């Protein structure tokens, strides 16, 4: 199979009238649409169940956006059943005709973009330019990884020929495992975690975050549409751990793969290596799990290149990324024009409805509301409260950008990932200390160096001991393809999804001899 | 860095009067030479204990091959210490300064063959030609992992660019991990575990097989002699769980490489599993966990073909493989020909002290006789005694070659890894019920199939669920970088060791993007 070579899907920037026309009618026609239910979908049909769950507008959070089927033990044992069977199948499907059937996804995903940025908007509370590249990271890992795929095909591995013998090493897909998905990036994370291991001929069975049950059921609207066969992609939204816990610690379970919390995220992988009564192998977990992710500025730096740089990674979706600038570690010579900057910035910024497109919605969920003002009492008294740190008017979950300065390196509010848009600002002596202070955190995800000096630069790529590091630039937004995605560390198991590698981690390999 | 193409080094027959001459003055200077004491060795210096451990020779055990220190969790300590300070500067080697390490290791080695050789024969009770091969597999390790970790070498990922930038991703070195090795192949898999992680910036601390302690000392003359930087590699001979236990639960081991019984292979993947107090990762752990491992034989083959495979793969090194046939499972037109040919070929079989040069030494240790000898009254009781099943006279731990007949696919002796001169033959209607009994086991590492039917083999190849399948030949002996080697189910973590994948896993990835 001859595809053009892979690009990364523009993400609309809504300039011309044309784009806000076109996302006015989809949030006209997702708003329409907020009576429906929508079931959970095993073995090929949506499938109802007695319970449902609802999904709420973090805007508004009176206002239903949808309902869903929930899914217990039953259902996910139903799912379990359905996915070992497809397997049985779907693994012997040649590569071409697997990676033939994301491409489609791909097609319907694309033709759905609008529909689907105007369910984030109203679902999870992202403004129009970070729906966007939700979904066009979707998008993204549908492409990449179809074609990624083919590099693996049979057979795939490079061996050393002996006399008499054909020697032949090829790869072959685990078996059916378990997606445990975020609501941070719920049409891109949850579509990447799910056609990674599908494409190369594992079976899955996804369970949503429960504040995004609505979109993930849309996505699995266009895998049906797509035509993945019965039991292949299996859909559970589920309300607290029942669902994830059974299938975490089920014997048939072949993998896991998981992005969200540390908390949960340690749980999985201690989970994962017991064998449960009657395992019959070693599980694997692949988990991402957070960062606390720092910019550093020193005096040499670009700094109102690097204020707007700070806001845009501290702030967008009101800082819930893993990859969010957290912490800004300033040298003496940055510290006083690069915080006025970053002050200046920050506090123009508009809070608001997303559907109004404001620089932050809301935050996701009354209980995420509830964790990020709890980190602002504790900030304040570790830290010095200069902007922000309230919640702002209205029945949305609506905060504040907040600033901390003179903040401790080892204070709690340095440490500990808030998921919110706090950021915490750190003064430091000289580059060497704004390493140690960046590298000094249990997580190791992403982060960000501001300067012109080459030897920091360089010095940096050596030593600041993250996944994903960027110059010069934001810390968030990690294109498909371009920069491998993943960290170090308690930020988890540096699963790089959107390289070539990511695939890797859902096949196992068989060496076959046959002596002439 | 150009050297030759990989080649496997030769397995020595000893046919010339010259490879005769050689060995026996080898054995003969290892003879002269028992009672030796060896140290640890920790930093780059041998440092030796108060405590001693005893290496008896199991084809004469009143027989001191040598003692050892005992390392205890102080000496474990310092070499973590030893390691981790290692590993600052040894990640910064240019990968062509590390690989021209292990390439002078390499030569080293091969021009103390003999003498290795030799000292398996006395240490583990090997005869002549398996000592070659584990020597030989050894070599093969240091060479193809040395060339192999080039293709890992700064920056190798392959990425899609993005405009105004420029996108880095490239390989790093985990840290500081711990070795654990088995007593059956002492050289071979003990410098295959170890230089791999070395090669790539690990560095590793080793715990050798006890049964197998003087001859891990030696590997660690030869480390010693190449010039490893003080801390890289580290060698503590230890007795019980202590040390192994210490490391594997230790907040500050980064990763634990394992080949050994199933049973500790859980214990060390559940304690992976686990974030002990203090630590920052998630711990990679690869563990290698033996075999049930069977040849078919359908009534198509060349059955003298056949029984000469079934011989050498159920009763080479006396079956103390994880690669031993252990079971053979013979199609009903096949059972009478098979099975009177295996029978004929193995009561023919020699049994003495490995020096002799027979076709089976003892089993490697009292512990070790105990439990075969215990398999056999089990087997007893579940199949046919046809041949063997006793020990023999003198004080070797001598085991006659045994074979079980009309074993029940579901018996302890068809089920569970014995791991001495016990082959159980089970008898099936066809080649389908075949398949259905070979994968009928909780294990999945070799298999093979004696066949002249092309859709039978090439069925075996899409079914026959092992990680490593063998046509028409023996189903042991795995070359190096021909036949990448590891498992599925509980074999193991499909480690694959000879292959360019095996080292991926001791490596991280960064991205890292500047925006100019
Ligand atoms: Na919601
Ligand atoms: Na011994």
């Amino acid at each position: 199979m001859t595809v053009e070579p892979f690009r990364n899907e523009p993400i609309e920037t809504f300039q011309t009238e044309e784009a806000r026309r076109a996302m006015r009618e989809a949030l006209r026609r997702v708003r329409e649409e907020f009576g429906r239910h929508y079931p959970l979908y095993i073995g090929g049909e949506w499938v109802d169940t007695k319970e449902r769950m609802v999904s709420l507008n973090p805007s508004a959070p009176s206002e239903v956006v949808g309902t869903t089927a929930k899914a217990g033990k039953a259902e996910a044992e139903a799912a379990l059943e359905a996915a070992w069977k497809a397997f049985k199948t779907w693994k012997d499907w040649p590569q071409e005709d697997r990676s033939r059937l994301l491409l489609k996804a791909a097609a319907l995903m694309r033709r759905r973009k609008r529909e689907l940025e105007a369910t984030l908007v109203y679902e999870v509370g992202k403004n129009w330019v970070e729906a966007s590249a939700d979904v066009a990271e979707a998008i993204d890992f549908i492409e990449y990884y179809a074609r990624a795929a083919l590099r693996y095909r049979y057979p795939a591995v490079e061996v050393v020929p002996y006399p008499g013998e054909d020697n032949e090493s090829f790869y072959v897909p685990l078996g059916a495992g378990v997606v445990i998905a975020p609501w941070n990036f719920p049409v891109a994370i949850f579509t990447g975690m799910i056609v990674g291991p599908v494409a190369v001929g594992n079976t899955v069975i996804a369970k949503p975050a429960e504040d995004a049950v609505v979109v993930g059921a849309k996505v699995f609207e266009i895998f049906h549409e797509a035509g993945f066969p019965p039991g292949v992609v299996n859909f559970l939204p589920g309300v607290g751990e029942e669902v994830g816990a059974y299938l975490v610690e089920h014997p048939r379970i072949r993998f896991i793969n998981f992005t969200g919390s540390l908390e949960v995220g340690l749980k999985i992988y201690e989970a994962a290596g017991r064998l449960a009564p009657g395992q019959t192998w070693f599980k694997r977990a692949y988990v991402e799990t957070g960062g606390k992710d720092a910019i550093i500025v020193d005096e040499t730096a670009d700094f109102d290149l690097a204020a707007e740089g700070v806001v845009v990674s501290a702030y967008g979706f009101q800082g819930q990324k893993c990859s969010a600038a957290s912490r800004l570690i300033l040298t003496q010579g940055a510290y006083e024009p690069v915080l006025e900057r970053v002050l200046k910035r920050a506090e123009r910024l508009s809070v608001g409805p997303a559907e109004e497109n404001p620089d932050l919605g809301p935050v996701v969920s009354a209980e995420q509301e509830r964790k990020v003002l709890s980190y602002i009492e504790i900030g304040k008294n570790e830290g010095q409260l200069v902007l922000g740190g309230k919640r702002l008017e209205g029945e949305g979950y609506f905060i504040a950008p907040t600033v901390f300065t003179e903040v401790p390196p080892k204070a709690r509010i340095a440490q500990e990932e808030i998921f919110g848009p706090v950021l915490s600002v750190i003064r430091v002596k000289d580059f060497a200390e704004a390493l140690e202070v960046a590298n000094d955190t249990p997580y190791g995800l992403t982060g960000g160096v501001y300067s012109r000096k080459r030897e920091h630069l360089e010095w940096a790529r050596r030593e600041f001991h993250v996944g994903n590091l960027y110059f010069n630039r934001k810390i968030t937004g990690a294109l498909v393809g371009v920069q491998p995605f993943g960290g170090f560390k308690l930020s988890g198991t540096n699963a790089k999804t959107g390289a070539l590698d990511y695939l890797r981690l859902f096949l196992e390999m068989k060496a076959v001899a046959e002596r002439f």
